[PDB]
């Protein structure tokens, strides 16, 4: 069909946090008579335009469509270019934490009895989420892309039935503020651009569809730009009918319910329809941040090359680090999720300063791009970026000079990951020179010595291998608080075994005879070479409890010694 | 000297918040009018008194001394004594999770302006506990033995003042209630058992002496014993003279506050020697969820051997499971803090239980060690530890029949570590009874093939190994999205080589090839062996990015196949 629902959850779901919620929090906390909830939604939607056709003309641009990393380092540099690669970091830590924060926010107003705890509600849907990405693996075509359509279904149904309650003459909240003019002492320029910046963030979704371009089975341009349109518009009616339904109303920000929550209250009774929506309301943020998982790893790849992070991400999705970097994510999810409580207040501007790091340095580099060359109508797509840059700008300068109590995470956070990056560059460039060399063949050894460490079916079998690989072979096993080690030795002999053994009497005896038996290799130039077993289960579950106390110990011990270790498996049947 | 710090850290450190936190709430959440502070205080050292003398009886019964699991499996069985165990778990899960709780709750009421956030307190001190444990592994004789002292003589010289301030006929809180009788009207003996039973978590440390018997350095009775004796007469008069001094006062049980704080701040102002009373308070609970940490691996290592945990334990603290018994006490102390807060109201019923299922079931299996023989004053020792039962056990009932919205995760934790030990045990017999038999020697192969997956010198130096350690050696690499692979073969044969290749053109082709190769093992009677390398740095960080991928996923692949793997260190120099 069309698949638009795995981008749109991250890029719709914002109509019910980063909306009403935080906008109107800071303007009922000047002076509790709001009336710029109207200019200011407009203001966002007409940044919202500015933002959407700067995506327009970045994905027209780049068939290939890897946006705000690739053209910010191709068109800025390295110590640009990279931020935005740590300022994305930042973007995904704090989706798949504000989404989740903003679903529990949504799921302890349709049961409150709940709210006592509501920071292990959200713990669990991270874990829940978490989970169902790595061992199931689903990414399906149904649950991940039905909610998406009840979602916008159902808030298109309240808003139709909420503007027809609010109008034909009715009042459904008696007390109403003005409508035209009538301006409120305590109230600033610097307030309402305040209050600009926190109210941005609603349109932090654009983003996922400027960085998941591809799987689209078409020509790359005129399709996903029309799909870009559509969520463009259909986020621009969603938020812009939800704040002029709690203009509509009295819905005080009270610090127990969301927006949403108050607006499906008093438009449509307590409890018939409201759990439906505030149950799709659940269900749209958990998959926010199931999308905040999804698009981890395209940035990871992006950044795998030209060696800044770990090398393990070069397969993209075939399970090398998308385990890691799931674990990752979560962790950090969940650290911030505890250093912030379950607020969905404090979390706001860390996640917009982290969205719009990006936008800012993703228009900057379209516009030196744009400078470069003067090839098809060169000041309008110039000015449109440039302007981009500034108002993207302003905000990230108004949300970093106010609320400086939260967002020094960012201040710490982004040096760090700047100079992790340049590390991991510096090292992989003095391994790359170091090694791969011209140099020349060794002694030819020509001779080796396997050692192996009760008589046992996988102890006979694996020093029968020993005696097949090579021959003066040496069995040891230690021995400790009792006489039996000699009586091992004798049922050993007159038992089974005819071979050499050399017993002892933990790791420091063990490092010891390591250490004259390695003395015993160098001027003798034959190798050594300790051979272990490996018992392995049917049901899967008894990796532990078997092998880790002696496998982890002496690979552990068998660093700075150069000598190759060897597992054989039994595989219990 | 003496040392005895690292076990009454554990004992006296409940004189801040079992004491009169949880017990007068319950009084004050009864009536307002609380009286009973005394009798039940009387009525907690007279149990104390009994479980100090029936532990100076397992002790002088025991010189090898280890308490509450031993003497429960061999004078009950199987059945029971293991649910001692189980019950010590949660002992240790709930006495590190208790401690760190109370240290932030006595942390944040000297600096109270960081009382907002005081989760992500609690799991940063759980943290640096468990580093200091892990990486530092301290033990020292200093650190862990002054603050004990410190305590003891801060604590001694404030009960001092604040009853010479009670005393020369001076008020100094001019609302006071009755002395004497003047029984209050919705009280009953329930509840005063109520809170008889919630405020009998004072004594829940001489379990610790009673636990951590060796390393005395003298005969183990007649000084184990009398350091006892020490420690519960300075567990009486400290926790008498803060009952005392709480009853002495007003001491409301205010909700951002302790009781030792507010004893403290109405007896010596406001701040000029309060701040080093709760400082010694917050580092005393801190040692004591230390005890904790280094008191679980001797219970870990009693249930190590017969066959019940993981057999990695067996080395009494030699660095195999101290890790992750670490880990796994930390994870499960903080997924418990965050379960219900930073609260140390909720968590003391859950300890409560977790350490009086062990002194019931003790007293029990000492009743009936008693019971088997008669040698020494027969009957008074026998009603000496049966009524120790008998008050433990109306103890334990009290607290499980209220609070039951809380002790759910006794309920569930209990009968998931019981089968677990079942099963563990149940597993080790059928590996006992499956492996340790006589067989044959198998075909005696007498042939191996050595497989090995750019030109490099640690790929030369692999190669150079296989062709050292066998012959018919066969190099493998992964080769996609180009042409240079004719091109690698070229370069490879015309540069270096000699040997044998088979290239290919991700996981399913090499297990492709390797089921195909194995097609070529079986009735050929010949083995087949791969060859690793491994990339070894110098400065232990790069043990990441270097060779998780290959490693990790080929190791993955590398079961129920029955192909012996090598490993070969570089070590970067
Ligand atoms: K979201
Ligand atoms: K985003
Ligand atoms: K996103
Ligand atoms: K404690
Ligand atoms: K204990
Ligand atoms: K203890």
């Amino acid at each position: 069909l069309k698949a638009l629902a795995m981008l749109s959850s991250d890029a719709l779901s914002s109509v019910a946090y980063g909306t009403e919620q935080i906008l109107i929090i800071l303007a009922t906390i000047s002076a509790a008579a709001f009336w710029y909830s109207i200019p200011i939604a407009v203001g966002v939607l007409i940044l919202l335009l500015a933002l959407i056709l700067s995506y327009r003309q970045i994905i027209y641009a780049y068939p290939q469509g890897g946006g705000a990393y690739i053209v910010s380092k191709e068109n800025l540099g390295e110590k640009p270019g990279l931020i935005a690669g740590g300022s994305l970091l930042v973007d995904y830590i704090l989706t798949v934490a504000v989404s989740i924060s903003a679903g529990t926010d949504a799921i302890t107003s349709a049961f409150p009895a709940l709210h006592d705890y509501h920071v292990p509600i959200a713990i669990f849907l991270v874990l829940v989420i978490m989970i169902l990405n790595l061992r199931g693996l689903s990414e399906s075509a149904s649950i991940l892309a039905y909610p998406v359509y009840l979602f916008v279904v159902a808030l298109l149904v309240l808003i139709a039935v909420g503007l027809f309650k609010l109008m034909t003459g009715q009042i459904d909240q008696p007390a109403h503020h003005t409508s035209l003019g009538t301006p409120v002492a305590g109230i600033t320029l610097f307030l309402l651009l305040k209050a600009f910046s926190s109210g941005c963030s609603a349109l932090t979704g654009v983003e996922a569809i400027s960085n998941a371009i591809p799987a689209f089975k078409n020509p790359p341009a005129r399709n996903a730009a029309r799909t870009l349109a559509m969520m463009g518009i259909l986020l621009a009616i969603l938020f812009s009918g939800i704040t002029v339904l709690a203009y509509g109303y009295g819905t005080a920000p009270k610090p127990d319910e969301t927006v949403v929550s108050q607006i499906a209250s008093e438009t449509f009774g307590r409890n018939v329809f409201y759990y439906v929506i505030q149950g799709v309301t659940s269900l749209i943020l958990v998959l926010a941040a199931n999308t905040g998982f999804s698009a981890f790893p395209q940035l990871a790849f992006n950044l795998a090359r030209d060696q800044y992070m770990p090398r393990m991400f070069t397969v993209r999705g075939d399970r090398l680090g998308f385990s890691n970097g799931i674990i990752f994510l979560g962790f950090a999810s969940i650290v911030l999720i505890i250093l912030f409580g379950g607020q969905t207040e404090h979390l706001i501007p860390l996640y917009a300063v982290g969205v719009f790091i990006p936008f800012t340095l993703s228009q900057t580099g379209m516009c030196m791009k744009w400078i470069k060359q003067k090839p098809k109508g060169w000041i309008g797509k110039m000015l449109i970026n440039s302007c981009g840059a500034l108002i993207s700008f302003m905000v990230l300068s108004i949300l970093f000079v106010t609320k400086f109590n939260v967002v020094w995470p960012v201040l710490i956070f982004m040096p760090i990951v700047v100079l992790l990056f340049f590390a991991i560059k510096n090292h992989y460039t003095a391994v790359g020179e170091q090694l791969r060399i011209v140099d020349k063949e060794p002694e030819e050894i020509k001779g080796t010595v396997v050692i192996v460490p009760g008589v046992t079916t996988v102890v006979q079998k694996s020093i029968h291998y020993a005696k097949s690989l090579s021959d003066q072979v040496i069995a040891v096993h230690v021995s400790f608080d009792r006489e039996q080690e000699k009586k091992f030795e004798k049922r050993w002999e007159e038992l089974n075994n005819g071979v050499r053994l050399v017993t002892l009497h933990l790791v420091h005896p063990f490092d010891k005879f390591l250490e004259t038996v390695e003395a015993k290799a160098k001027k003798e130039q034959f190798s050594v070479m300790v051979l272990f077993p490996q018992f392995i289960t049917k049901k899967r579950w008894h990796t532990i409890l078997h092998n880790q106390s002696a496998f982890l110990l002496r690979v552990r011990l068998f660093w700075k010694k150069d000598i190759m270790v060897a597992t054989l498996p039994y595989h219990f049947k």
